[PDB]
This record gives structure tokens, C-alpha cells and sequence, in this order.
């Protein structure tokens, strides 16, 4: 892949935007809109295709949680619907293992899901797997060494520092070491041998702190803070660097895009999105055409 794709998000209402940033030249490209506006969704890529998963359409004419999975083909610049999930999942997290998409947690109205389901592109089918031990919305999800991690979030009552791991061949969840920080709507991704959790909301404040979990040591360590406090950010990895996109700082719907260089342990401002927004879906794949 070469571009960072950001899909959907929220500013005043849920958004249909699909725009792609090229780190190699600083350029933004506006591409085909989502068929349905949505915020609180997740993005991922499988086989070169971009998927938009879950979310909610917050709109003046009503609020609708999304069970939708939609597929964007950069070759054609077209969105195609796929099979829908078992349930709507706003403020979802997702992870890809072995070409399958895991949809994790999220909300449907006042239901905070612990349920998890898995999509198989070759069959266009979703199937439920073992539920998490905890209900989590605004859940951070990442994959390392073909294990799936669910990190932080909101269980309906408390924002969470807890995290858990799913072992596919056991179809089983187990708790891991909790983070040192309560975080809901953080950005969670993998880089090298570590799960990173950037920012989030704790029920009182939006956070700039960043910590990472080393699967070998089973401990969380803080790294340098982002320049901007943010919850409901998008996060992705592009060429061995973390990028964080948008979110909310308690005052502004951020257009800020920051990137993290693990070797210098520094965050730097890279570009700004064309407009401020929170709750985007983000993933990396090839240039269109
Ligand atoms: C249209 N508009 N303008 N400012 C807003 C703030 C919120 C709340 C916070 C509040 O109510 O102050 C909110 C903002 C961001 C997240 Cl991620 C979650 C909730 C909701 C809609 C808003
Ligand atoms: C005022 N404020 N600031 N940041 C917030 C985040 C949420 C939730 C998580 C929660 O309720 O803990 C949220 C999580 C993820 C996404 Cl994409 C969007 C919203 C709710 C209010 C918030």
C-alpha cells in the first residue's frame, strides 16, 4: 500500500467522505463517498481492498447504528456492499487475521456489546466467535503474531484500563496486563513487537499520553505524548511509523495528523485533514488506478 485512506467520521453530523493521503508527497485526494454517512466505524484492508465496518449515521433526520460492511476497490473507485454483521456496532474496533476481519464490541442503542464476529471475504459471510470477557465500546483493537487484542473502551458504566487477548485456535479470550491509563476511544495499533494505545477519553479528559504493551514482557510502558490531546482518533501504520488522524480534544474536532517515529521517540505534525472530524475509519492500501 502507498496511501492512508480515511473514511467517514463526524463533524456536526456523520460524514460520507473518503479521502487518501500520500505521505510521499503531502497530497490529499477526495475519492468516492460512502453510500451511507457514518461515524464511529473502523477501516481495515484485506487483499488490497478497503473495508468500512460498523459505525452510526448521526444525522438530523435520525440516528441509525450500522451493521454494514462495505468494500472500496481502489482499482475502480467504487464502493460495494458486503454481507452485514449480526448486529449494529457503533464505536467498533476491528482486526484482521489471516485474511479474516474480526469485528469487536461497539454499541447498538444502549446495548454495549461483548460479542465478536468474523468475516470471511471468500464466502462473504459473518460468523460469531467467543465473546470478550468485557463489554467494550470505543474499543481499541490490534493484531500481533496472529493474536487479536481488545484494549480499553467503555462498558456502559466505566471507562476501562483493561485489555484482553483472543487465541483463535482455542476460540477463547483471556485478560492481559491492564494499561497504566483508563482509555476509551483511543487509537490502538501494532508496531514491531508492541501494541500501542494513543490518547482516548477517561470520562473526564481527552488524553495525549501514549503507552505500549510488549507481548514478551507483558508490561506497558509510556512513550512520548502526542502534541494534541485527542479521543475518537483514527490510527494506522504506514512505512513503520504510526499516524494518528483527527479526533476530539474537548474543544475542537481536530484536523491534526501526527506521526510517531519509534527510533527518535518523537511525534511530529505531518499534514492536516481537509476538515476537522472525529470517529473516522482509517487503513492503508494502494493508490487508486
Ligand atoms: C455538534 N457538536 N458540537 N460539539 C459537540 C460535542 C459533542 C460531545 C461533547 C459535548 O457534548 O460537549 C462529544 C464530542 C466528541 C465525542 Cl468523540 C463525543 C462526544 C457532541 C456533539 C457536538
Ligand atoms: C466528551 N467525549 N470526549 N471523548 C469522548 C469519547 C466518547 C466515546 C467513548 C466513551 O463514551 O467512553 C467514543 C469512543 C469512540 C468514538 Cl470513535 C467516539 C466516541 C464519548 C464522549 C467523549
Amino acid at each position: 500500500g502507498r496511501l492512508i485512506y480515511t473514511a467517514g467520521g463526524y463533524f456536526r453530523q456523520s460524514l460520507s467522505y473518503l479521502e487518501a493521503y500520500n505521505p510521499s508527497n503531502g497530497s490529499w485526494l477526495r475519492l468516492a463517498d460512502l453510500q451511507v454517512p457514518r461515524s464511529g466505524l473502523a477501516g481495515c484492508v484485506v487483499g488490497g481492498l478497503l473495508y468500512a465496518v460498523g459505525g452510526r449515521n448521526n444525522s438530523p433526520d435520525g440516528n441509525t447504528d450500522s451493521s454494514a460492511l462495505d468494500c472500496y476497490n481502489p482499482m475502480t473507485n467504487q464502493w460495494s456492499p458486503c454481507a452485514s454483521m449480526s448486529v449494529p456496532r457503533n464505536r467498533i474496533g476491528v482486526g484482521v487475521i489471516d485474511g479474516h476481519i474480526y469485528a469487536v464490541g461497539g454499541s447498538h442503542g444502549c446495548i454495549h456489546h461483548s460479542s465478536v464476529e468474523r468475516y470471511e471475504p471468500e464466502r462473504d459471510e459473518w460468523h460469531l466467535v467467543a465473546p470478550m470477557l468485557t463489554r467494550r465500546i470505543g474499543v481499541g483493537v490490534a493484531v500481533l503474531n496472529r493474536l487479536l487484542y481488545a484494549v480499553g473502551g467503555f462498558d456502559g458504566t466505566n471507562r476501562l484500563n483493561s485489555a484482553e487477548c483472543y487465541y483463535p485456535e482455542r476460540n477463547e479470550w483471556r485478560m492481559i496486563t491492564p494499561m497504566n491509563t483508563i482509555r476509551s476511544g483511543a487509537g490502538v495499533c501494532v508496531l514491531h513487537n508492541c501494541i500501542y494505545a494513543a490518547g482516548g477519553y477517561d470520562g473526564q479528559d481527552q488524553l495525549n499520553s501514549v503507552e505500549r504493551y510488549d507481548v514478551e514482557t507483558e508490561t506497558w510502558t509510556f512513550v512520548a505524548p502526542m502534541r494534541h490531546h485527542r479521543s475518537a482518533l483514527g490510527i494506522t501504520v504506514h512505512q513503520g511509523k504510526i499516524y494518528v488522524l483527527g479526533g476530539y480534544d474537548g474543544h475542537t474536532f481536530l484536523d491534526s495528523v501526527e506521526c510517531y517515529d519509534p527510533d527518535s521517540d518523537t511525534w511530529s505534525e505531518v499534514t492536516r485533514m481537509t476538515s476537522g472530524r472525529s470517529g473516522v475509519g482509517v487503513a492503508v492500501t494502494m493508490e487508486p488506478c
